[PDB]
């Protein structure tokens, strides 16, 4: 039976382009897989929408963690570019027209990977191209398909995500499933007889996703690095705030990704003598760059979540904060209250600063 030291996977989704066609599909591509993996014992960091600093980063910060025997799998879905023979990674800033120098060269961390001892290293890109000794055990899928299917939802979904979905969870060797999505792609009407999927394989024994993990046992300087990539997942717990005229509000927390949290708040208690009150989220680390003009709204689709709408409490006020990638010291924030006592004109505003440490992606050490 082949066994994995660990399982790590980092998935990156580019969706919203500065001067860029904007992208549909690795918004539910991105969250989709993050459940799958998760499913199979994947630690995962999933991120959406990094620019060339953020995406070489996280790049770095991934590779450092595939000692030997580790199972690692990095997936990329975004725009891609092809010159000289090489293939590169599209961050959201890059300037139009393209430039190497502005991406995330492919082969060199091919290159990079090749020098690791890993038990299994799996490197998947779903692209939307464009053209003007010892194993490491990598296993490289290259889809040009990059076109999408709208669902009864109205969110859409990728015609490489929705064959590896269906087949990513069996127990068999992962060149076999590659193989057969590359089958279901050949005969799929989309991309029937034209060059959508390209797998390499230098798998010289049979590991699959599925493969249990063995005697785990860290090391001395892979600890502190594996521990925060292990808890990027934890999210803040709920807290309730307490304000000295007696009004208690809610705090509550949930996550789309690694590097998108939605905070919600609601009064949970307001006292007989108090008549009117409104609680409201302010002053965020300059870092996230927010705009009031977006944070406190009636529903989560006006803040631009749709992903999580099952899990959030109705008849909140939401805020999305889909840039904490960018987040260097503990995330403070203030709730503000405004009040009114019965048979009183003036309206009182109380406020207290929140501390909700380094949530998700802010557990990284990485450079920022």
């Amino acid at each position: 039976q082949p066994l994995a030291k660990d399982k790590v996977a980092l998935l990156i989704g580019n969706m919203n382009y500065r001067e860029h066609p904007k992208l549909k599909a690795p918004l539910v591509d991105v969250y989709e897989l993050t459940n799958l993996l998760r499913q199979l014992d994947f630690k995962v960091v999933s991120l959406l929408d990094l620019t060339e600093y953020e995406m070489r980063n996280a790049v770095d910060e991934f590779l450092l963690l595939l000692d030997k025997g580790v199972y690692g799998l990095l997936y990329y879905a975004g725009h891609g570019y092809e010159n000289f023979g090489n293939s590169f990674m599209v961050p959201v800033d890059a300037p139009n027209p393209y430039r190497s120098e502005n991406c995330l060269c492919v082969q060199n961390i091919l290159k990079l990977m090749q020098e690791k001892e890993t038990g299994l290293n799996v490197f998947l890109l779903d692209m939307c191209r464009k053209r003007n000794k010892v194993t490491a055990n990598i296993v490289f899928g290259y889809a040009t398909c990059q076109a999408f299917e709208i669902q009864h939802s109205g969110l859409a979904n990728g015609i490489f995500m929705k064959f590896l979905k269906d087949r990513l969870l069996e127990d068999k060797k992962i060149t076999v499933l590659l193989d057969e999505v590359a089958e279901d792609m050949g005969k799929c009407h989309l991309t029937k007889g034209k060059q959508a999927l390209e797998i390499r394989s230098s798998l010289s024994e049979k590991r699959a996703l599925t493969d249990p993990i063995q005697g785990t046992e860290y090391s001395a300087e892979s600890l502190v690095r594996n521990l925060q990539w292990a808890k990027a997942h934890e999210l803040p717990e709920s807290m309730c705030l307490k304000f000295d005229c007696g009004v208690q509000i809610q705090l509550g927390f949930a996550a789309e990704f690694s590097n998108v949290m939605i905070i919600y708040t609601s009064i949970v208690y307001k006292p007989p003598e108090i008549i009117m009150c409104d609680a409201y989220v302010t002053d965020f680390p300059l870092d996230l760059d927010i705009d009031p003009k977006d944070a406190n709204k009636g529903t989560p689709e006006e803040t631009g979540s749709y992903l999580v709408s099952k899990d959030l409490p109705k008849h909140c006020l939401y805020t999305r904060l889909s840039s904490l990638q960018k987040l260097k010291e503990h995330l403070v924030f203030t709730v503000c209250l405004s009040y009114q006592y019965s048979g009183l004109e003036d309206t009182v505003e109380d406020k207290q600063e929140v501390n909700v440490g380094k949530p998700l992606i802010a557990k990284l050490d990485m450079h920022r």
